[PDB]
Parts: C-alpha cells; structure tokens; sequence
C-alpha cells in the first residue's frame, strides 16, 4: 500500500527506482510539487501530470 502500487496504477512503473533511489517515500512524495518535480528530474510532461493528480487526490479527503 505504498508508493511503488500507487505508481503502478498510474502506469509510472518505470519511474519506481528514480524515486526509491532518491529516498523519496510516500509521505514525501505527497507533499512533491510541480517545481520539485522538475528539479527531482521528471522531464517527461505526462508523467508529471499524472504524478500531480495523484498528489491532488491523495491530499483530499
Ligand atoms: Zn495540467
């Protein structure tokens, strides 16, 4: 119930290691904005869309 299956079922499987390997967690990365997204190295614009959507929705009750 953490990061790498939330990942998995936005189809960012692939970007699991980028953010395991830069000790992000998922507390950390529910707090992540576009900007830090962009610095964390997340060039790819629809990976980042789908990142901050989750981020959204996690953060509403
Ligand atoms: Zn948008």
């Amino acid at each position: 119930s953490d990061l790498p299956e939330l990942f998995s079922k936005l189809g960012l499987g692939k970007y699991t290691d980028v953010f395991q390997q830069q000790e992000i967690d998922l507390q950390t990365f529910l707090t992540l904005t576009d900007q830090d997204l962009k610095e964390l190295g997340i060039t790819t614009f629809g990976a980042r869309e789908k990142m901050l959507l989750a981020i959204s929705e996690l953060n509403k009750n």
